[PDB]
Formats: structure tokens, C-alpha cells, sequence
């Protein structure tokens, strides 16, 4: 009845899991375009909506309850499994139901995020262009203790060419790739010298509008996984910064290949998680 995307496994969620740590207390708040908050998969807690016309408990555009179902579906005997399915999540749309946002409408997400008390912050979701605005949320957040995890982006490689979006291109954000059920990279992956770190995003199935499940593929889906290790981390050692956090993830991912193309590689979530 209950199943296991490829995903958990593969950072090795689900070991951090069977030891009983679930991200319980650990707050993630998801920056996007909603979330079907009467998924039975899923249990959205509060949040907010910076998008006109649209509340933040619905989802016009399945993208938001995908990658929340990446982070949190429930841990029951329906639907699928979230690496973190003990934590407290939060909905914030900052995404129109066409997926797209404006910089205001982000930067204001992130400032209620950070005013909220949010534990983690992820953001499925790019642009070719920051500001400094955005740069100023997101350093700010970063140094006021928020893990901030961002899609690198789905613009491939070109020679020496940088394709990382804004946000992951700030330093004070996490910018994740995408790799495969081989730990191959995907074809779609920015690369650059901002890529950090590797998670599944190829073929992932998760909670998907009008209580039903789907496979989507992105750097979008590859954030979530991130995230949710954070909130892993955390719940295991509550007392961490983010920056320790962060450390963490880094420093004992698994090796798959040059930077450019894959950061420190793959996380593994039962290294990071000590
Ligand atoms: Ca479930």
C-alpha cells in the first residue's frame, strides 16, 4: 500500500529513519506554488500566500505538492514516504498557478519564513537574474539561522559556460543538481561553480494535486531532498547551526566527479547526520 521512491534510499533516508529520527519539530517551510492541503498523504500546517487572487492551501499547478510530498508525504499505509515525514510544514505560495513569481513576491516569502521561525527553507524555483533585494533576504536568513536549499536549475552544460540560477548562485544558498536512480547526473542539471550537492531528480514520484501521486523530473524535485535531510540532521542534533548543517551535507557526500558538473556529489544523509 505504501511506497518507497527510489529517492529515500538512495541518500539513504530512510537508515536515519529506522534509528527514529524524522525531522519531528523541525519547522520546513516550502517556497512555491501551493500545496493541496487536503492531500491525505500530506499534513500542511500554516502558512502564507504572496500571489493575488490565490490562498496558500491550494495548488492550480500539481509543482508545489510534488516537491512537498518530496520532503514530508506522511509515513503511513497510503501514497508514498518524504525523507522527513515528522515535520512541521509550512506552505507559502510565492509561485502563480502558471509557475511563475515575482522577485517581490519571493523576497516576501523568505521574509516571513525567516520571521516565522522556519527551520528550513526550500526553493524550487530559478532565475537568470538575482537582485539585491533577494540577496539581502536570503544572507540574511542564512545568518539568522535558516538552511536555505534552492534548485541549481534545468539549463544543461555549454562548455565552460555557468548555468546556475539566482537563487542557488548566492553563497548563502544551497544550489542542488540532479542525478538519476544510478547516481548518474542528468542531462537537464545546471553546472557551475556554485553546484554544491547532488539529490535525485530524475523520474521522482510524490503527491501530485487531487490526492494522486506523480513522476516529475527537475533540479526542482532534487531541492526537496535536501531540505528534507536538513530537518533529518536537525531532529538527530537540535542543538547545530546551519552553517554546521550545511558543513555537514558537504563534507561527506558521495564523490561522482568534477565540481563543475556535480559539487561534492551525491548527500548521504546517515554520514551528514553523524
Ligand atoms: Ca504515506
Amino acid at each position: 500500500a505504501q511506497t518507497v521512491p527510489y529517492g529515500i534510499p538512495l541518500i539513504k533516508a530512510d537508515k536515519v529513519q529506522a534509528q527514529g529520527f524524522k525531522g519531528a519539530n523541525v519547522k520546513v517551510a516550502v517556497l512555491d506554488t501551493g500545496i493541496q492541503a487536503s492531500h491525505p498523504d500530506l499534513n500542511v500546517v500554516g502558512g502564507a500566500s504572496f500571489v493575488a487572487g490565490e490562498a496558500y492551501n491550494t495548488d492550480g499547478n500539481g509543482h508545489g505538492t510534488h516537491v512537498a510530498g518530496t520532503v514530508a508525504a506522511l509515513d503511513n499505509t497510503t501514497g508514498v514516504l518524504g525523507v522527513a515525514p515528522s515535520v512541521s510544514l509550512y506552505a507559502v505560495k510565492v509561485l502563480n498557478s502558471s509557475g511563475s513569481g515575482s522577485y517581490s513576491g519571493i523576497v516576501s516569502g523568505i521574509e516571513w519564513a525567516t520571521t516565522n521561525g522556519m527551520d528550513v527553507i526550500n526553493m524550487s524555483l530559478g532565475g537568470a537574474s538575482g537582485s539585491t533585494a533577494m540577496k539581502q533576504a536570503v544572507d540574511n536568513a542564512y545568518a539568522r539561522g535558516v538552511v536555505v536549499v534552492a534548485a541549481a536549475g534545468n539549463s544543461g552544460n555549454s562548455g565552460s559556460t555557468n548555468t546556475i540560477g539566482y537563487p542557488a548562485k548566492y553563497d548563502s544558498v544551497i544550489a542542488v543538481g540532479a542525478v538519476d536512480s544510478n547516481s548518474n547526473r542528468a542531462s537537464f542539471s545546471s553546472v557551475g561553480a556554485e553546484l554544491e550537492v547532488m539529490a535525485p531528480g530524475a523520474g521522482v514520484y510524490s503527491t501530485y494535486p487531487t490526492n494522486t501521486y506523480a513522476t516529475l523530473n527537475g533540479t526542482s524535485m532534487a531541492s526537496p531532498h535536501v531540505a528534507g535531510a536538513a530537518a533529518l540532521i536537525l531532529s538527530k542534533h537540535p542543538n547545530l547551526s546551519a552553517s554546521q548543517v550545511r558543513n555537514r551535507l558537504s563534507s561527506t557526500a558521495t564523490y561522482l566527479g568534477s565540481s563543475f558538473y556535480y559539487g561534492k556529489g551525491l548527500i548521504n544523509v546517515e554520514a551528514a547526520a553523524q
